């Protein structure tokens, strides 16, 4: 019935494992860099939240033939999580009580496009090859990790744009509550490419006025923000039943004490405060300890940023928690944003500190009811909340508490 | 706690609604036709499981501008499900206890490719336009239906290849069991295009030897089958909490009394018997009634078809149910296959007949001692089972029973 996180792994723009991420979080270090690729694309946005790591050879030759970047990032993250959780092969492999729920927001635009361009050339089918489905299909991330890691429980992906990996974690918690699984690896991944990025630029969602100073592009809550900074990477956490975790001497980060999942049912791409309010409240049902820190969705967009603050004001009124948007550092990894940010939240809980909300040169007026921390502050945290509100009006929020 | 289907909608290759689909299933009619588009793309497979319908002015300009075919098909299917259920806006809209769980196996390869093609042209961003994300993103089907239908409950998509809409339904059932929702629209959609189809041809998964006689290409269990026939379309069922249904005088087709979801954790694209066996068994746990009819996954592939048989025999033995693969008629709609086939199963339950397993000019040796119904046969059915085993070793099976 109770769900705890007994392990975590992450490959991101500010770190290649939890240690580099930590140091990065405490330092308010940007993972954003200039992109020749995007510029060469014709996009007006030339800033990236790229993973600094040559993934070549990092995965078995026969295994990686099926994967796309999103899958590669999730795989490496899962390798970490397994080691971190102290899970031996005989403890999670060929085990009907061990499952996998991980996905991506966009699958693999790069390999869908690759398949098309190839089919339309002199070589036709021969130039396409037999690995484009597993790479391009929406369930790529889950399909590509379940087979190699020998998962026997649930196996599928959940997608919900900026909230996909958060919904992945919440669903994992439900499997534990339903007594269907003892362990569920939850998370997701996302490739970084002009193929997909141009789509967001086309709808004016990405930053375009700070290409000369990449590290200043992502500026959640700043009066001059102008869209988010796309990014890629992976993340994965080990969701485990309390008793099973205690029974084997597992190290527990936090227990998932709250999980909200609602729908706006109003506007596409644009967020409605109501909806987010219900999501947070739903995550708070039963949680009687205060929320010490809130890791906002805050993607650095004019509308979205102040729409989330407004929701927070409703849910908390005058007891508003310390807030910070780590996206000003990391960028928006879409499908990987949910689990990655849960991981940052878990790290701040474990090491007692609040990561800073960087690049706020002029706090947005609509943000007067402060407590948005713009400086790394050491504090003993007990209960933290992470918000994920994606396109299509799909919301998710998780509440993690120290045991 | 208990979940029932109180409404259904479907847009498929053998019928644009449940009355048309009932006719084709009784008749044993094929929805497969020759495709100029496929042939012209350069594919070796030129057979289609196309949706015979002009959707041109069926969806409001403001709403369909964000959709791709998969979304359009799922939307029309929900519309029918909504009407066939007895539901009106004031009862399903702006209601936190009503949700949506629907997705697709491949999202929209057509619009991902279109964006890339459009970006590379001379106009660039202005040629891509602002609607490619919602069309191409993996969560397109759910995002595109939640907003227009003003959904307030859960809102997200699940992908698992040939099993995505089945997992979508099973997840809907769990939300009811968890007491989180009263009604959950579950299903999915899938576009039909060379862009995606060529990917499956490239891995030799599609039929290629029967292009001259399209209706004979899909021949599950036949000794000369040679891959599946790709198809597209949508499906959607209304999963509802029993007491809620009864209280409003809803029409109940059946109750989902079983839901299995397992993983092979062995081979990519290739199915392992054991995973399926566990899935079916997990689905029949607690069902005190025998399975009267089994709607197999049977996609018409040499390996896959017989592996499922062996799995079934391992499961039942000398208790084998009547079997039939409706894919020999409809083709493989991938992400839409799960709900569509659940719908066929529900119709056979509701109308007391078993749809035929067509095109078996020569029964495969492996399908020996089994009841493969090859003729439309009238029978009073009580409990039916539907199998969905997708690429990546992800399995799902649903057991529906009369109340």
């Amino acid at each position: 019935k109770r769900a705890v996180i007994t392990g975590l792994g992450i490959v991101s723009s500010i770190g290649n494992n939890q240690q580099e991420v930590l140091a990065s979080l405490r330092e308010g270090r940007s993972g954003i860099t200039f992109s020749q690729e995007l510029k060469d694309s014709g996009m007006r946005s030339h800033v990236w939240g790229n993973v600094k790591l040559d993934t070549t050879g990092l995965i078995d030759r026969k295994v990686v033939r099926f994967m796309s970047d999103a899958s590669i990032y999730a795989f490496l993250s899962m390798e970490q999580a397994i080691a971190d959780a102290g899970l031996s092969p005989e403890a999670y492999q060929n085990n009907p009580r061990v499952g996998l729920i991980a996905g991506s927001g966009g699958g693999s635009p790069r390999f869908q496009v690759f398949g098309a361009d190839a089919m339309r050339g002199p070589r036709g089918l021969k130039a396409v090859g037999p690995y484009v489905v597993t790479k391009a299909m929406a369930s790529g991330v889950s399909a590509c990790l379940a087979t190699p890691f020998k998962i026997h429980g649930v196996n599928y992906s959940i997608s919900s744009a900026c909230a996909t990996s958060a919904h992945c974690i919440g669903n994992a918690v439900e499997q534990i509550q339903l007594g269907k699984q003892d362990i569920v690896f939850a998370g997701g991944g996302e490739e970084l490419c002009w193929e997909m990025a141009c789509e967001f630029d086309a709808m004016g969602a990405l930053s375009t006025k700070y290409n000369d100073t990449p590290e200043k592009a992502s500026r959640t809550y700043d009066a001059h923000r102008d869209g988010f900074v796309i990014a890629g990477g992976g993340g994965m956490v080990v969701v485990e039943e309390l008793e099973h975790a205690l029974a084997r001497g597992a190290h527990i980060y936090a227990e998932i004490v709250g999980y909200g999942a609602t729908s706006d049912g109003a506007d596409m791409v644009a967020p409605s405060g109501e909806g987010a309010v219900r999501c947070m409240k739903m995550a708070m049902h039963g949680v009687d300890t205060p929320i010490d820190y809130l890791n906002s969705h805050g993607t650095s967009t004019p509308v979205g940023d102040v729409k989330e603050l407004a929701a927070i004001r409703e849910v908390f009124g005058d007891k508003s928690p310390a807030i910070s948007a780590t996206k000003a550092m990391t960028g928006h990894s879409l499908g990987a944003a949910g689990v990655q940010e849960a991981i940052y939240s878990l790290l701040m809980l474990e090491h007692g500190f609040i990561a800073p909300s960087i690049n706020i040169e002029e706090l947005d007026e609509q943000a007067a009811g402060l407590n948005i921390v713009t400086e790394t502050t050491d504090r003993e945290l007990t209960t933290v909340m992470s918000n994920s509100f994606g396109f299509g009006g799909t919301n998710a929020t998780l509440v993690m508490r120290k045991l």
